[PDB]
């Protein structure tokens, strides 16, 4: 199969549970596009036909599940070959009640390929805690990824103040004006996350 | 240095010295293999990130951490077991259980012993679990409970049917909430394949 | 299948041609040992165990060059997926007359993995155009890996030590006595080359 | 646009070190032109200009061997995303004194791509050890790429002739009457190997 349908194949290979053939396409998609290219060119492509899917009613939340867990796997390796540097980290989650890990997941990717330490914590912290841990290890920024903007609308005004000295959100659940009220740097784009720092 | 790397790998954990966690516990493999470093490191580990968080000695950012660092572990290691082909087991939490480390321990049992264990992530609502357990065929439904408050929220036979054959187990499911919600109850993870092949 | 046999199937998958089942067990190792851990625990091992059999007379060189080449290719791969960072590059490379690479991979390898932007530039570097690229790039760093002692003694006295602003030589061609005639310094294990710098 | 208009920039991205922005661009050629487009009008190209810059004296050793070692990291990749079927192998090498692979490199993922098991050994095997891997592992052909043509003057004759049941020779190095003197099938197109190996499809 050609690398235009990739993509299909790999989200068939899913639903109908073939795990097996789901690693072997994902890691030709590796080894084609690279690995910055088959983030960009399958994982997101599949994660959002998933999620059209159970828009539309063709899946349910199982299958979500199951893609979704897949793909974290396969992105928490490509996270642990890029290799973790010493010196401050950057945290990196989600809003408390957000659970979708994969953005914040990609977020440390992209820090870590251009050799910055992005500790990623998992999804859901609280902030009291989050600012505690930031400080204790010296953090430079905190990063937070919101899908969903049901969990930034649940925070008071200024909440991501201070977590830290730099503190970004992106996502497509945020914007400027809640990035604004809440105290966060907004930044529409993993490839400028880098820059900044 | 067998009996310090405990020690060792949840003090990098909490440091936020994720290199040195992932040396220590690639020791633990080396001393203790794939099952042995479940049992004498990565859940030893895990409890004494809970029982530290209990205490108030750290917070939740920590423990996220540390849980985030050892499911990544678990993760390798139940991809290691193997996928074999025919009708799969679906493996999850009861919904509201965002704890994964006992699902994925039972999908690494039931993978060691030639058992198609799927394992989904945590947290499925009944309906879509239902759902894809009929679309992929699966033979049996697994769920790990560490909490009982999510067990006690679900309906009288809630787990009946989800497949022919499905169990519950982890520290926060009894025989009798089991049987309350139409599931078998089982304790030993080593004998769990073996119950699932057997008649009920 | 048992961690404790992939370095005997690996090698007999290499030496029966089986080069897509000696993949699939590197691949195990990778996932089992992790990055640093399968170089210590799989590929190290099998490469030495290559030379030696080679040694002892009791395979070909046909047979050697298969195995190497293969374990180089996975190291390149492992390479490539370490982090990258911007900034000054450290250049790795061997002595002049040094052909062996692996060594020189691994330094890059774990300076990669440790937020080090080193640039593997492939072996036997002459030292007038390493010291002119390190130059021109203002390299932090020249590091270089031999394997065999006779290339560094065919050196004149100081032939190192203006290559960059640190200049360091290890690998088991090595040793201090001659990094200090060389102007190198000298390192023995690859885990402090990057706090070093 | 072509793949040879990316040359200028591939190269200069190299020569600043600037590792990141050359894969990329090779990755952004990939996409765009395919795997054989790229390594004919980009690789080779490259390649090329970096040879000749280095014998004109424009550029400096590590310059060149920089650029050398990603275009084959390049092409190793591509030759293991064409996989390695089963079957009886073709060994494929360079001869004793050759230390450039990648014309032996293009081989073996020309002939991995028409499915064909091309087993690269690295280059410089010596002769009697190629042919007893060749006879254990019951290979069907040897291939070799020579860019000097030294190393093949150094050969007597016929010492190629029986490495194993067909045995191919290529690369600018080798021309039609020493592969004849040296009892090597002579061949030019990396795209015509496979096929005379007169195999199945
Ligand atoms: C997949 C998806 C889901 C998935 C989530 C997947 C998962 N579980 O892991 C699931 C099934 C959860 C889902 C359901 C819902 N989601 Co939805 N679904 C989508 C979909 C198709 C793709 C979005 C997505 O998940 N992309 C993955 C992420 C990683 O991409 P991203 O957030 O765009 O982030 C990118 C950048 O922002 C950047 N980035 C990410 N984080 C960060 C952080 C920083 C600092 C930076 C710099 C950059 C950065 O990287 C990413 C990729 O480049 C979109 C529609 C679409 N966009 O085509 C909606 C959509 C986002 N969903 C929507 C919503 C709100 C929902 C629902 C509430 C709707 C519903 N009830 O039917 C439910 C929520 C239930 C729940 N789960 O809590 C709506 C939002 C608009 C609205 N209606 O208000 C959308 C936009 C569909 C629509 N057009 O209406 N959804
Ligand atoms: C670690 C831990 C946590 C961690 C969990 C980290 C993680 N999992 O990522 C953290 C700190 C997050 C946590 C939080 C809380 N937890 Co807590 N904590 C624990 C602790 C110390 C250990 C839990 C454990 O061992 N998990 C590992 C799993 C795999 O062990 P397991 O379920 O026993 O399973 C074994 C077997 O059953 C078998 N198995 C597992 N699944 C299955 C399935 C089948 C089919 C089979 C056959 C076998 C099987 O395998 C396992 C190993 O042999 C215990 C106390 C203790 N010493 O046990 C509590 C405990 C579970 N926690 C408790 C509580 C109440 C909480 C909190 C609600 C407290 C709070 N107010 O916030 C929160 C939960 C909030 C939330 N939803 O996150 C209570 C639960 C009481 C109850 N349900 O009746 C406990 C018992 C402590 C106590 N005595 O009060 N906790
Ligand atoms: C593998 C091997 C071969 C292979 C090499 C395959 C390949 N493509 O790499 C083959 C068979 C080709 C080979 C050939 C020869 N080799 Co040989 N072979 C070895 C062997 C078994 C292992 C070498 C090895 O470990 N390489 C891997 C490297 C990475 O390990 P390393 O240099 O020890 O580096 C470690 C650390 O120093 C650190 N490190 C590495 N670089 C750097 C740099 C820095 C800055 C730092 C901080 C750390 C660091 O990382 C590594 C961690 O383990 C040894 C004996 C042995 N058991 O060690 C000999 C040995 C190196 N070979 C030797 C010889 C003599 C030869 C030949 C000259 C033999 C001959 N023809 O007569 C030829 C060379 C010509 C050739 N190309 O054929 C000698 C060299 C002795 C000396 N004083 O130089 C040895 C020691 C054997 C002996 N005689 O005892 N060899
Ligand atoms: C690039 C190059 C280099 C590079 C090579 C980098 C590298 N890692 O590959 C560098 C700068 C290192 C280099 C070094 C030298 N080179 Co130079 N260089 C070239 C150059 C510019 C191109 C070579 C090339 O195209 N290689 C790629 C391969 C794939 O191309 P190809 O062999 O032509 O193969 C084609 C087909 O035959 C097919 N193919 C290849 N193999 C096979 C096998 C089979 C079976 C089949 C079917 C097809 C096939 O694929 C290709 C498609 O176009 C040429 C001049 C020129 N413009 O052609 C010289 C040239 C090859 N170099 C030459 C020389 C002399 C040298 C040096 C000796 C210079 C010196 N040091 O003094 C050294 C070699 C040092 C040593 N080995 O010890 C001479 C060789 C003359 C001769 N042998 O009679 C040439 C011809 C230049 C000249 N006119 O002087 N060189």
């Amino acid at each position: 199969v050609r690398p235009e349908d990739l993509g299909t194949g790999l989200l068939e290979a899913l639903l109908r549970g073939d795990l097996a053939g789901a690693e072997a396409l994902f890691r030709r998609g590796l080894r084609f596009w690279g690995p910055e290219g088959v983030l960009e060119h399958l994982l997101l492509p599949v994660l959002r036909e998933v999620g059209e899917a159970w828009h539309r009613g063709e899946i349910g939340v199982a299958e979500e599940h199951l893609a979704s867990t897949f793909l974290r796997a396969r992105l928490q390796e490509l996270l642990d070959l890029a290799g973790f540097p010493p010196g401050p980290p950057v945290l990196v989650t989600t809003p408390p009640g957000e659970r979708h890990e994969i953005g914040a997941m990609l977020a440390a990717y992209h820090l870590r390929r251009k050799g910055v330490p992005a500790l990623y914590l998992g999804p859901d912290t609280p902030l009291p805690d989050l600012r505690a841990l930031a400080r204790r290890l010296g953090a430079g920024a905190v990063v937070l990824s919101a899908v969903l903007s049901e969990p930034l609308r649940a925070l008071p005004d200024g909440a991501l103040k201070d977590l830290a000295p730099r503190v970004f959100l992106g996502g497509q659940g945020a914007g400027p004006e809640e990035a604004r009220r809440l105290g966060a740097e907004y930044m529409e784009d993993l490839k400028g996350l880098a820059e900044a720092l």
